[PDB]
């Protein structure tokens, strides 16, 4: 039986720890955090993320998705939140079939860990890896307290998420090529309550946002009808615009509650914990990061957030970490040899990840800040309506297709391009002839 030493019991950690378990590999996991499945006295993670086509697919892989999506709130559609406008739903797709899931971090956590152990995986929690030694083949662990614990190993794969250890070891024996691109905003978690959120008629089955330019906020929903709030808001504000709002300006709870009243009127009401949630949930950072290489040879490969931490403005990087997991599964248990597999396996996947990192980047305009962009959506669904197979959104075949995201940014470009120049010099959809159009949609866009 092949060896294998994982690093991060978290999404794709946990998941790629199945899909090799199961096929007979003897699956060693360390993870620094404690066991979440051993119920203590503190109060749990509100965290709450969107799975989506990608994600699901990966869960349906490993036999996993009908648990997941038994806790997990359906999101039709965005609902958008502007002062004076009654808010109306933007359903995300053609039926109910096209939606995304609203899950608690922790819940899906804890199935993937019951998951991957009943696979046969052994996972060893309080033990953060330190250091590797890739020549010895050996590397260390320490709990908390700096206690250390050295093991052997045969293959290292580093699911030990955006600030991965396994990536700054990889880093001393090769150049990876490392290019970062710090994101101005930061965030905050906030909550609403089941109480408020229906007191104010909050719909549970849609993804909520309150666009504000440079910055935003949205909410999903929870089984139990309250609902997880992000801020998204500068670090600082910019020596160009130096009155404009970020975390520096908000010095507690208090000057939060001002801006959250001025700024977003219809939402600071349901927050009744704003105060105490923005002085004890700490401003979390945002970032793009790139690697050439992602993998040493046939002994260590990185995947999920380890290898190409992304903005979160397209709810895809865990999505993006479970696709990784099963592509990795797949390449290891097929490969001649562990260095074939790795190599394999990140040049599948690096164009891949590339794509959505831009597309992420792109989303946060889509979401947070018109005339042409109205004609041009009309349209597009006169398209989508006429070639069902040829036109389809980009956002559609991100969040409910498996196409790789190269693809699915190379079409939505040839599309974007499309209608751009039809509607160009028209004042409306009567002076634009769609036969047209649709002769550029045949001729431009295969059928999928
Ligand atoms: C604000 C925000 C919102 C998001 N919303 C969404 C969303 O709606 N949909 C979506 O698809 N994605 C979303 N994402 C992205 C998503 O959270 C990550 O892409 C995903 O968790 C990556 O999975 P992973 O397994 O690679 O890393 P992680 O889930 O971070 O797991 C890494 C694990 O490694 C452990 N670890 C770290 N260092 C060590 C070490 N030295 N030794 C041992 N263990 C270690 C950690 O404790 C953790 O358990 C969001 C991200 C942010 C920041
Ligand atoms: O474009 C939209 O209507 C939403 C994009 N999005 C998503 O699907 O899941 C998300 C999760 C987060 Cl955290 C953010 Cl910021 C956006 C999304
Ligand atoms: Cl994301």
């Amino acid at each position: 039986a092949r060896q294998v030493t994982i690093i991060g019991a978290g999404l794709a950690g946990t998941l790629v720890a199945r899909l090799l378990a199961r096929n007979g590999w003897q699956v060693n996991l360390f993870e620094r955090r404690p066991d979440p499945r051993i119920e203590t006295g503190a109060r749990g993670r509100s965290i709450n993320l969107a799975l989506a086509e990608r994600g699901a697919h990966a869960l349906r892989l490993a036999g996993l998705e009908r648990e997941v999506l038994a806790e997990a709130v359906m999101m039709r559609g965005r609902m958008v939140h502007v002062p004076g406008t009654p808010p109306n739903l933007q359903p995300y797709g053609r039926d109910d079939s096209e939606v995304i899931w609203s899950i608690n971090r922790d819940r899906l956590n804890r199935i993937l860990l019951d998951g991957a152990e009943a696979a046969g995986a052994s996972i060893h929690f309080n033990l953060g890896l330190d250091s590797v030694d890739f020549a010895r083949q050996r590397l260390t662990l320490s709990n908390v307290s700096g206690e250390r614990l050295e093991k052997r190993f045969h293959l290292l794969i580093g699911a030990d998420g955006c600030n991965s250890a396994v990536r700054q070891a990889m880093a001393s024996v090769v150049d990876l090529g490392e290019h970062l691109e710090t994101q101005p905003h930061g965030y905050k978690e906030l909550q609403i309550t089941p109480e408020a959120s229906a007191q104010f008629n909050l719909e549970p089955n849609a993804l909520h946002i309150w666009p504000h330019g440079d910055y935003m906020c949205i909410a999903l929903p929870n089984l139990d009808r309250s609902f997880t709030v992000t801020l998204f808001l500068h670090h600082q504000s910019p020596a160009a615009q130096p009155a404009s709002p970020s975390f520096a300006q908000l010095v507690d709870g208090h000057a939060a509650r001002r801006f959250f009243q001025r700024q977003f009127p219809d939402l600071s009401p349901m927050l009744d914990s704003l105060e105490q949630d923005f002085e004890h949930h700490p401003t979390g950072k945002l970032a793009t990061l790139r690697l050439t290489t992602w993998h040493v040879g046939g002994q260590a490969v990185l995947l999920g957030d380890a290898a190409h931490p992304m903005v979160p403005f397209h709810g895809q990087g865990m999505n993006c970490a479970l696709e990784d997991a099963v592509a990795l599964a797949e390449h290891l248990q097929s490969a001649a040899d562990n260095a074939s597999a790795l190599a394999a396996f990140t040049a599948q996947r690096q164009p891949d990840a590339l794509a959505i990192q831009a597309m992420a980047l792109e989303n946060y305009v889509e979401m947070s800040s018109s005339p042409t962009y109205l004609l041009e959506r009309e349209l597009g669904q006169i398209m989508a309506q006429r070639q069902p197979t040829r036109f389809i959104p980009r956002y559609s075949m991100v969040t409910f297709s498996r196409l790789p995201y190269a693809q699915a940014m190379a079409r939505g470009q040839i599309q974007e391009q499309l209608l751009k120049f039809a509607v160009a010099n028209h004042s409306d959809l009567t002076s634009i002839n769609l036969d047209a159009v649709e002769h550029e949609v045949t001729r431009c866009l295969p059928p999928l």
